[PDB]
């Protein structure tokens, strides 16, 4: 059969957590499917299914700074090596749904906040009243499941397909930064009373859901020059959404607020010690192959500090 190759240089590099995807965009979807390849098998889905699959997902992210098709693929790929450093932790739906989950996870986002749909009162706010961004994204991967053509699940029976799509929806879900807070304290208990038990559904839903937040986050685990690059395209979203606030006569949080660039730095610090940091270390007790990442995350944040002591 064909199996998709990549260069030497990524052949080698797309193995480690802090791997950039580059900036041919024509390269992306190769890259995705060499991962569902390795992860998964070739045998996991019919490639021209597959194919049409991805090109659909791809069609639909928008062209906005941070939340686009580049992201999904950069998502992705932190999850392949999380799975690809923890073998034979996970059933064969698994590796089939999270991949799919990670590139489908922030399917048609329009670079706004849940927050921002509320405040403006959009359509979706009404339809969905919490994960308002979330539960559109899985709503808009089912639609594209449901296309002519498109159905990469189509080889499971009705229950394996039931519950790879309930894999997939809280997956989805979980990229909710506002349900990570109560799902890493919940894991940070669990494991430190040694009640943590991965045979436990309703545990690996919470184990998921932190390497959810894992590769969302995963910006923040890339070399320097990569993490500062991106640091750009994320406050570009945030201060457009602080410019609509704005407009709709509402002082925006600091972090929107396009006047307080100088506070950036100190930010970022605060991101890394309340969220990343936390997210990475729970993550590193759970998983341990996965502690590239808190050391990548912590260089990071040692980064920061630097430029704060005007180092940088
Ligand atoms: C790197 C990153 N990856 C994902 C996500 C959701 N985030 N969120 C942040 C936010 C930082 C931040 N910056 C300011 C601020 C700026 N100027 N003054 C204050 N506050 N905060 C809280 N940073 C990230
Ligand atoms: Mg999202
Ligand atoms: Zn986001
Ligand atoms: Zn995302």
């Amino acid at each position: 059969l064909m199996q998709f190759t990549l260069p030497v240089r990524l052949c080698k590099e797309i193995e480690l957590f802090h791997f950039d995807i580059g900036p041919f965009e024509n390269m992306w979807p190769g890259i995705f499917v060499y991962m569902v390849h390795r992860s998964c098998g070739t045998s996991c889905f019919e490639l021209e299914k597959l194919c049409r699959f991805i090109m659909s997902v791809k069609k639909n992210y928008r062209r906005v700074p941070y939340h686009n098709w580049k992201h999904a693929v950069t998502v992705a790929h932190c999850m392949y090596a999380i799975l690809q450093n923890n073998h034979t932790l996970f059933t064969d739906l698994e590796r089939k749904g999270l991949l799919i989950a990670c590139l489908c996870h922030d399917l048609d986002h329009r670079g706004f906040s849940n927050s921002y749909l509320q405040k403006f009162d959009h359509p979706l706010a009404a339809l969905y009243s919490t994960s308002t961004m979330e539960q559109h994204h899985f709503s808009q991967t089912v639609s594209i499941l449901q296309l002519e053509g498109h159905n990469i699940f189509s080889t499971l029976s009705s229950s394996e397909y039931e519950q790879v799509l309930e894999i997939i929806r809280k997956a989805i879900i979980a990229t909710d930064l506002a349900l990570y807070f109560g799902n890493r304290k919940q894991l940070e208990e669990m494991y430190q009373t040694g009640s943590l038990n991965l045979n436990n559904q309703s545990h690996r839903d919470r184990v998921i859901g932190l390497m959810m937040t894992a590769c969302d986050l995963c910006s923040v685990t890339k070399l320097w020059p990569v993490t500062k690059l991106t640091a750009n395209d994320i406050y570009a979203e945030f201060w457009a959404e602080g410019d609509e606030m704005k407009k709709l006569g509402i002082q925006p949080i600091p972090m929107m607020d396009r006047d307080k660039k100088d506070e950036v730095p100190q930010g970022q610090l605060g991101f890394y010690n309340a969220v990343a940091i936390p997210c990475y270390t729970t993550l590193t007790q759970i998983l341990p192959p996965t502690e590239p990442l808190l050391k990548a995350c912590r260089d990071n944040l040692s980064q920061w500090e630097k430029v704060i002591r005007g180092e940088e």
